[PDB]
This record gives C-alpha cells, structure tokens and sequence, in this order.
RNA sequence: GGUCUCUCUCGU
RNA sequence: ACGAGAGAGA
C-alpha cells in the first residue's frame, strides 16, 4: 500500500477526528513481581519516550506499491485457490440487513459497544442510537444507509496497547481504522454467508483459521499439515499488500460465483479514504485494517500469495500437495518436501511483501513442530496423550499482559484467563505462576483455577 | 479509540 | 437462551 495524497479537512470537506491521547494502561499490582519489557504505546507526538517523529513512524508502513494487475503465477494462484473453496459451497447470495446487523449462528452481530466510524462518531451518534439487538430494527439503518451513502471515510486513531520498548522508541504505534456503520452493514451483506461459511470450517479446506479454538484446534494441526512445515512472518502484511492482491481476491470471488456488483466492492478497500486528525488522505494498496471482512480477507489473500509465490520460486510444485491455515498475515504451512523461505522471501520482495524468518529468528531456519509457533502459541504434546497437543502461550508473554490494566476492577478476570493461557505450559510453570501471582496481597484474594481440573476439563473437549 | 475470532466471568 | 463484562489472538 502507498498513500496517493493527504489534503486538509476544509479542503476535503471532512469532519475532524481525534481520538484519545493518554492510554488507559497502568501498572497493575504485579507489575513488579515479574519481569516484562514492554509498555503502552505512543499515542502522542510529543511523548517523551519518543526518538523519532511520531507521525512519520506511523505511516512508514504504507512501502509502496509494485505490482498492480496479475501476472500468470498470481492468476494460477487465484483459480487453484478459488476450486478449492468451491466444495464449500458458498452462498453467494446477499445477506438479509436484518441478518447482517444482528447476526447469525455464525456471524457475530456488529459490535454496539464499539464507534460507528464517520460520520457518526463526530455527530454524537453511536450505534446503539440506530441499532437494536431487542427490536431487531433495520428501519433506522436504511435511513441513514440513504442519508450518508456508502464508502465513507475510515476513521484513523492509534491502538492503546503494550508494545515493545524498541517499538516505543521508534515511535511504531499501530493503527486501527475504524469503518463507517454503512460500509459494515453492506459488506457484511455482500459477503455474510462467506463469513458464516469461513467461521464454521477452519481449517485447511478455507486454508484459514478464523473460528478455530486452539485448545482443540491445535490436535488436528498436525494431522490438517501433514509433511514438511514451513512459516515466516510478515513485515506490515497489511500495509504491505499491492494492488494486485486485491484483484487477485476479486478473480477468487468471481470463480466460486459473486456477482460483479458484489465483486466491485474489493476495490472500494483496495482504494480508501481516511481522515487522521485534520487531515484526509487516500491509500492505495493496503488492507484497511478496521474494514469488515479484514481476517478473512487477509486470510484469503495470503492465501493466494504462498500458492503464487511457490510456483514462481520452485519448479514442479504440485499446488495441490499444499496444506496451509492462515489467520490473516500468521501462516503455517506443509508441503511433501522441505520449502525453503530464504527463496519464497526473495520472490515476495518482488511482490512488496517483506517476509522474515518465523518468530523473529535471525535467519530462515527449519521451521518443526517443536519450534512452530501460530497464534503466538507452540505446539507440545501432551506426556500422557500425545495425540493430544498444548497450543503453548509463552509465560513470558502472558507475564507482560499481567504488570497492566486498564481498569484494576477485573484483575480476577484478567488473572483467571492468563492462567487460562499459562497451564498448557504444564505443572511446574503454571505453579511457579500462581505462586508469584500469591507473593502478593492482592493475588492471595483471586480465585486460581486448579491445575488438574484444568487439564481434566482439557482432556474432556476430546 | 476498528474489524473479527476464541475463551472465561457475571447477570436474567 | 438472552443480556453484561473481561482477557487473549489476528
Ligand atoms: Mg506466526
Ligand atoms: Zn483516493
């Protein structure tokens, strides 16, 4: 992606946004019973933690744009892909608004508790003013879906969250951009039962892993990717992503049945507006990171991307001997023969894709179950069952989500869902855990899951 | 102060 | 089941 201009509001005619400033995240009560490095994130320009300008570190991300139409490698990738999700059997056709806006058995309803993006959010107006999960009322909707139109702004605020002192340093915030209400709606009706379908088979049939729950999922992961694993990461994957990608969605859609009035809303994401504070600027490329869809969009591109990039690194792939589940940028991947990402990372420059060796390794290494991570989680058979497999969250991660809150009412909840994420690490760490967690006066007050009782309710999933 | 998913807690 | 809240991941 690559910004194509930034004009003022009053040139633009577009409402201001601004957003918060100050995080809400303080140190907690443990912050110094375990060791971390990282803290909130520069919301600021004049934060003193800063070494860089902040509002040229934030935008960095958009590098650029290479390639724009599809070359025959991304063409092949797109219909190998598109066949594969035909078996799905997708409904192409447009969900219902009242379905759309208030969900399904597999789509979540639009988040009320959340900003309906412009114009709205500088109006006063929330969600919850035109939606209502009781009533099931569209009428509002449609009025405003008239009043406003679609395509409206994204909304550009920095993301309150840890980041790693380096990232702080170098002023790397993220951003979300935040959709408009209406763009919501519309996608989620344009592309809803995808969303369903998508939500309902994780797995290596959508190639995506959106719906699965890892302390399930993470047995059938060896089984879904059978042979040589391989992986890497990505730098700025979304930001990163050249126009060509976005066609390359488009010919999937097409091939497993879209209309062309379905179709033509990928380019009103591969081409967006945003207004950050006072200024309105246009991004080409680059996945909008707030849109609806954003997952499984991302999920389906990479998808095409590690299809396209293999048959133009090797020769005599066999696309179907490809197993993959992507979850947006994170992949893990397997093929009958050991891939090497030194040379898949060498084509994706081409491709405006930066890829780097899995879990931030100096260098493309042999990527093995015992050293694959995916959702930040290992995978660690369990002693006892070994079909049976741990989704690992380091303790060192889960120790920087503990020194923080953002509102110390829910330490017992906060607490209970780390240690939720610590006992796949086994007995001896999740004891370690809890007892630094009871060092202190606060911790001797919570409620700490049982070990045993964690597993044995593990163990019963299967 | 986004899009989503998963999980937990508390209600009725 | 419906509501509310949280945490984590992308
Ligand atoms: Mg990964
Ligand atoms: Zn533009």
């Amino acid at each position: 992606g690559e910004i194509q201009w930034v004009k003022p509001n009053k040139e633009t005619g577009r409402l201001n946004i601004n957003g918060p400033t100050r995080t809400k995240l303080e140190p907690s009560v443990f912050h110094d019973v375990f060791e971390g490095n990282k803290e909130p994130a520069v919301l600021h320009s004049k934060d003193p933690r800063l070494e860089v300008d902040f509002e040229q570190a934030l935008f960095s991300k958009y590098v650029g744009n290479t390639l724009y139409e599809p070359d025959e490698y991304i063409k092949e990738a797109a219909l190998h892909y598109a066949n594969q999700l035909k078996q799905l059997d997708i409904d192409t056709s447009q969900m219902s608004m009242e379905e759309a806006c208030y969900g399904t058995e597999n789509l979540e309803a639009i988040d009320l508790h959340t900003s309906a993006g412009y114009p709205y959010s500088a109006l006063g107006i929330k969600k919850r003013d035109i939606l209502d999960s009781t009533t099931r009322d569209v009428s509002k909707m449609k009025f405003y879906m008239d009043k406003y139109g679609l395509d409206l702004p994204y909304s550009t605020y920095v993301k309150d969250e840890l980041r790693s002192i380096d990232k702080i340093k170098k002023g790397k915030s993220r951003l979300i951009e935040a959709s408009s209400l209406n763009d919501s709606v519309y996608l989620r009706m344009t592309f809803g039962h995808l969303y369903e379908t998508f939500h309902a088979n994780p797995g290596t049939v959508t190639g995506s892993a959106v719906g699965c729950n890892p302390d399930t999922f993470w047995s059938k992961l060896p089984i879904l990717l059978p042979g040589s694993l391989f992986a890497f990461d990505y730098s700025g994957y979304d930001a990163s992503l050249s126009p060509v990608w976005f066609r390359a969605l488009e010919l999937v859609l097409r091939e497993i049945g879209y209309s062309e009035e379905a179709v033509s809303l990928v380019e009103g994401i591969n081409h967006t507006h945003h207004v950050y504070r006072n200024k309105t600027y246009c991004v080409l490329g680059g996945m909008p990171s707030g849109c609806s869809g954003t997952s499984i969009f991302n999920s389906m591109i990479n998808n095409i991307i590690i299809r396209a990039l293999l048959i133009k690194t090797f020769k005599g792939i066999d696309l179907d001997e490809l197993n993959m589940v992507a979850y947006g940028d994170d992949v893990l991947a397997s093929y009958p023969f050991p891939i090497d990402c030194l040379e898949l990372a060498r084509t994706g420059k081409e491709y405006g894709l930066t890829m780097t060796p899995a879990d931030k390794s100096p260098c493309f290494n042999e990527v093995n179950w015992d050293n694959a991570t995916f959702l930040k989680r290992g995978f660690l058979p369990d002693e006892q069952f070994p079909f049976l497999i741990h989704p690992t969250m380091p303790m060192k991660e889960i120790h920087e989500s503990i020194r923080w809150t953002k509102d110390a009412r829910n330490t017992q909840d906060h607490v209970r869902s780390l240690c939720l994420l610590a006992w796949h690490n086994g007995k001896q760490e999740y004891e370690k855990f809890v007892s630094a967690i009871r060092s202190v006066p606060v911790g001797k007050a919570l409620a700490i899951p049982n070990y045993e009782n964690l597993r044995r309710n593990w163990l019963e999933l299967f």
